[PDB]
């Protein structure tokens, strides 16, 4: 995240997808054993290359010495066509506690109104000379889909007003979270696209509400030989 700030403490539903012993993406823990994330987060199709760190604040888990849970990835289900989503199934369940929790998903078709306040979180690119490692957040407002103009219904358009801030490489897969019904929900999944923290150039996020059925169909179903 570029032009964001550190979080006071760690965010329970945030996952660091590691590839080859190193952060590459964020994800959202949507069940004790499922993480909603992005396609661009998997250079290879072989599972032995991945881990999921939960309950961390630091990217290397430095102060999280007792908070953190490291889980292997047993499966990988891919989303429809131009969705870019992937659900990682975790090897053994995540232990919910004070540091790890899950975030709710919206209802199949929820329309988020414009000028609504939203947050992105990530350990990705910051532009700092020496990034401290801490999870960072930036604030964005939902905008009309026409402002993102590079199909459309699966997408959300959110940006900051005038200042250039937002997610970048390493933040892919993480959530765009807002306040819809009673509490916090993963409304969007961060995907690369419209540059990185360009002023008056809002980001396009995959609309979770569009693939909401699919996410549910998958969260309650057997393994089945993938690939």
């Amino acid at each position: 995240v570029v032009n964001g700030i550190p979080t006071r403490t760690n965010i329970g539903w945030m996952v660091s997808l590691r590839y080859r012993n190193k952060h590459i993406c964020g994800g959202s823990l949507i069940k004790e054993s499922w993480v909603l994330t992005a396609r661009q987060c998997f250079p290879s199709r072989d599972l032995k290359d991945y881990e999921a760190w939960l309950g961390i604040h630091d990217v290397h888990g430095r102060g999280d010495e007792k908070c953190k849970q490291v889980l292997n990835v047993s499966q990988l289900v891919y989303g429809p066509e131009g969705s870019d989503l992937v659900l990682m199934k975790l090897a053994r369940p995540a232990v919910l506690d004070d540091f790890v929790s899950t975030i709710d998903l919206p209802n199949y078709g929820s329309t988020i109104p414009e000028k609504t306040s939203c947050s992105v979180y990530g350990w990705g690119y910051t532009g700092l000379i020496n990034y401290d490692g801490l999870l960072r957040v930036a604030h964005l407002y939902i905008m009309g889909n026409e402002k993102c103009s590079q199909l459309n219904e699966s997408e959300i358009c959110a940006g900051a007003e005038k200042i250039g801030s937002g997610p970048c490489e390493g933040d892919y897969g993480g959530p765009l979270v807002c306040e819809q019904h009673k509490m916090r929900m993963v409304l969007g999944v961060i995907v690369p696209g419209r540059g990185c923290a360009i002023p008056n150039r809002p980001g396009i996020f995959v609309r979770v509400a569009y693939y909401a059925k699919w996410i549910h169909k998958i969260i309650l179903t057997y393994k089945v030989p993938q690939s």
